[PDB]
């Protein structure tokens, strides 16, 4: 694990980071699909090996040595707002079991349920509030990456508020 785990936030495209393996928002079928996936798809495509997993869960598929997990969030377009939350709350605790499973001292992190998969709500919150829940007991240094400005800013206020 990391010396003092930490948080931090990137503006910057994640197919770029710097961490030692990437979580992709990925969708249930394991196509290539639009925004972050199709990033995550044209840096890592032998990644897409048998990567389709159902919302709520996150499979791992390694490219070379580097492990890409896929996690699946619900589209909230199609679930309602109990059901999806209940999904999203889930995604990011597989995404925990895997990162340790991995034995990773640190880990790449989009926010899950946003943009096109946000039934056209800001969602920022709720998403970050469950990959806290979710990581707070895993020891990577978790750094998430993001495309919004704004974003960026409340991300970062997010995280120094608890410490
Ligand atoms: C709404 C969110 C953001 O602005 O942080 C957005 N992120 C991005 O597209 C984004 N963030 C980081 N690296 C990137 N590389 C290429 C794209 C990209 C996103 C949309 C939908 C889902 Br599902 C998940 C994330």
């Amino acid at each position: 694990g990391a010396m003092a785990p930490s948080y931090r936030v990137k503006r910057m495209d994640i197919a770029k980071n710097d961490e030692e393996c990437v979580v992709n928002a990925a969708n249930p079928r394991g196509l290539p699909g639009d925004g972050v996936c199709k990033a995550v798809y044209k840096k890592w495509p032998e990644s897409f090996k048998n990567s389709a997993t159902p919302v709520g869960t996150a499979k791992t598929v390694m490219c070379g040595t580097y492990p890409v997990i896929h996690a699946v969030g619900p589209n909230f377009s199609n679930y309602t707002e109990s059901e999806g939350d209940r999904e999203l709350a889930a995604a990011y605790r597989e995404v925990a079991k895997e990162v340790t499973r991995l034995g990773v001292n640190s880990v790449a992190i989009p926010l899950l349920s946003t943009g096109v998969y946000s039934g056209g709500k800001d969602r920022l919150t709720q998403s970050l509030n469950h990959l806290f829940t979710a990581m707070d007991s895993t020891d990577a240094d978790v750094v998430i990456y993001c495309r919004d400005k704004e974003w960026e800013k409340k991300i970062s206020e997010a995280i120094q508020m608890r410490t």
